[PDB]
């Protein structure tokens, strides 16, 4: 277990010793992200603004992490419709974490999704790191060392990461769902700096992904003390092996990777996405050079991105009509639309932050739609909220196009959401609470909503909106209707 610290500890004698105050302390800030103290928080508040704070109800909110919203209830034990105050104040709590920074954005750390003068700051932190990190782990002991690092499957696929474990025991794995997650990991990409040990470690609360690491000659680290070790950002993963362990009487899945060029993965992705291109724009005869499907791949379950979206796609044109797919899309497309695929967060989509400059109207979720670039987004780690499967939410997405594309054809100068009409407002405002509490929203997400159970391939979804809305039930019918006859 500890047999080889030493030898490791002394190739990076000399660059250890060599490291400036702010250097070390530059890494001291990459382990431990900097988060904002209440007192702060509390005293930048002004009084109109802390008599509101204390009186919302918090876990209520939609759209704030369990993290997030823990903190804001300490922040009321110190002291809708302002759904507004708690979006501008999201993202005024969040930790100065670089690494996170890294992930978010895939690398493209130039993305304004946060405030100018933090974003500014990454950039100078993960420059001087790259500087650091220059000594490779070398020819002596590359192939002489294993370096370990656990994960929470959520970090991956947070769909998956609910039914991993065996309800029925949890010291067990879910073999189906074991499958699911193997069958199309193939290689993986870190666009942060990995902080992984020389020997294994045991697994801390929910992580039941143990990785066993192989390092190239070429790769570059840092010695972090205490066996552990910091890996240079942007490297690729090849995944060797993943199988079924058990250690302690508790079942792991052993991930075997092996470094390669990152830029040797991004191949890949590119080939795959020139070939989901080709292969779709025959299905749904766009013309041959459409640029239709956009792969933006970056992280660490990258060829499961790639792979899910041809069977996204599938049950899409599976469970919707032919011709109102075709409709849609090619309005998509004469406005350079994109299906975008991703495990970046969306917010650091360039499809959506170009017609979005207020970071706190920003968005990140499973999916999303912005009629401004007429592009779907959909997010590959995440799990949305009371949704089974993507393919489910890139319908819902798909719902909101519907929506901009009738709304398009009654009046193309002054182009609106066919929602924004008085005729589905007062539909809405009628059966907007007979579906999905998130259904309830606003008019848009009603539509959406709507549109995915309709073409849900459960029938008995089906007809739980005619019966329960028939109205909105009808008018999308009708709009279908109007779009195949445009
Ligand atoms: C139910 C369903 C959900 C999603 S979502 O989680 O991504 N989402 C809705 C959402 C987000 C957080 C909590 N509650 C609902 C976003 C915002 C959206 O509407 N996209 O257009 C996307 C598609 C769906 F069908
Ligand atoms: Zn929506």
């Amino acid at each position: 277990r500890y047999e080889k610290w030493e030898k490791i500890k002394q190739h990076y004698q000399h660059w250890s010793d060599s490291l400036s105050e702010e250097g070390r302390g530059l890494l001291k800030k990459l382990q431990i992200p900097i988060e904002p103290k209440k007192d702060d928080i509390i005293h930048s508040l002004s009084q109109e603004e802390k008599e509101l704070l204390k009186r919302i109800q918090i876990d209520s909110s939609d759209f704030l992490s369990t993290e997030e919203k823990e903190f804001l209830k300490k922040l009321q034990i110190d002291i809708e419709k302002e759904k507004e105050f708690l979006k501008k104040l999201k993202l005024d709590i969040q930790p100065y974490d670089i690494n996170q920074r890294l992930q978010d954005t895939g690398g493209l750390i130039d993305s304004p999704s946060i405030n100018l003068d933090v974003r500014k700051q990454y950039k100078r932190d993960i420059q001087n790191i790259d500087a650091l990190l220059h000594q490779s782990i070398g020819s002596t002991l590359y192939n002489k060392i294993y370096l370990y690092e656990n994960m929470n499957i959520n970090n991956l696929t947070a769909t998956l990461g609910a039914d991993l474990v065996d309800s029925t025991d949890n010291t067990k794995i879910n073999r189906g769902i074991f499958n699911e997650f193997k069958k199309n990991f193939k290689y993986s990409i870190s666009s942060n700096y990995m902080i992984v040990d020389i020997n294994e470690r045991p697994a801390l609360d929910n992580e039941r992904l143990k990785w066993r690491i192989q390092l190239s000659p070429d790769t570059r680290a840092g010695y972090l003390e205490n066996g552990k070790l910091i890996l240079q950002r942007n490297i690729g993963l090849e995944i060797k092996d993943v199988q079924i362990i058990k250690q302690s009487e508790k079942e792991y899945i052993r991930i075997d990777a092996k470094v390669v060029p990152k830029s040797k993965i991004d191949t890949k992705i590119q080939e795959a996405q020139l070939n989901i291109n080709q292969e779709w724009n025959k299905a749904l005869g766009l013309p041959k050079y459409t640029k239709l499907i956009t792969f933006n791949v970056h992280n660490r379950y990258a060829s499961n991105i790639v792979e899910s979206a041809y069977l996204i796609l599938n049950e899409w044109k599976n469970n919707i009509q032919s011709d109102l797919i075709k409709k849609v899309t090619n309005y998509l497309v004469d406005g350079n639309g994109r299906f975008v695929f991703t495990d970046i967060t969306l917010p650091n989509i360039a499809e959506q932050y170009t017609h979005q400059d207020e970071i706190y109207e920003q968005v990140h979720s499973k999916g999303l739609y912005v009629p401004e670039s007429r592009s779907i987004l959909l997010h590959g780690p995440s799990k949305g909220v009371e949704l089974r499967n993507d393919s489910e939410g890139f319908i819902h997405e798909f719902g909101h196009a519907v929506d901009d594309y009738a709304g398009y054809l009654l009046d193309k100068n002054q182009s609106d959401l066919v929602t924004n009409s008085k005729k589905f407002i007062d539909i809405f405002k009628e059966e907007g609470s007979n579906l999905t509490s998130y259904g309830r929203t606003n008019e848009a997400e009603f539509f959406a909503e709507a549109f995915r159970l309709m073409h849900s391939t459960d029938h008995a979804e089906r007809l739980k909106v005619q019966k329960n809305a028939p109205k909105t039930f009808q008018f999308i019918n009708d709009q279908i209707k109007f779009i195949i006859n445009s």
